[PDB]
């Protein structure tokens, strides 16, 4: 018989402090999504960047803003 004694150690991290996420969305048909948590809005930028390096010539996107401000739904428009 083996008792519990609080749970393992979790060593996968306490929810993170905040978890962002971007999304490349586009008018062709192809919708995309992206994500990467740790710090607050510092990850907001390497959001805007993550959208960027999408800029096929698509005519850029603009930011949305939802989730108080972490979620950004960047929609290229094209």
């Amino acid at each position: 018989e083996n008792k519990e004694e609080t749970p393992e150690t979790p060593e996968t991290d306490s929810e993170e402090e905040v978890t962002i996420k971007a999304n490349l969305i586009f008018a062709n048909g192809s919708t995309q999504t992206a994500e990467f948590k740790g710090t607050f809005e510092k990850a907001t930028s390497e959001a805007y960047a993550y959208a960027d390096t999408l800029k096929k010539d698509n005519g850029e996107y603009t930011v949305d803003v939802a989730d108080k401000g972490y979620t950004l739904n960047i929609k290229f428009a094209g």
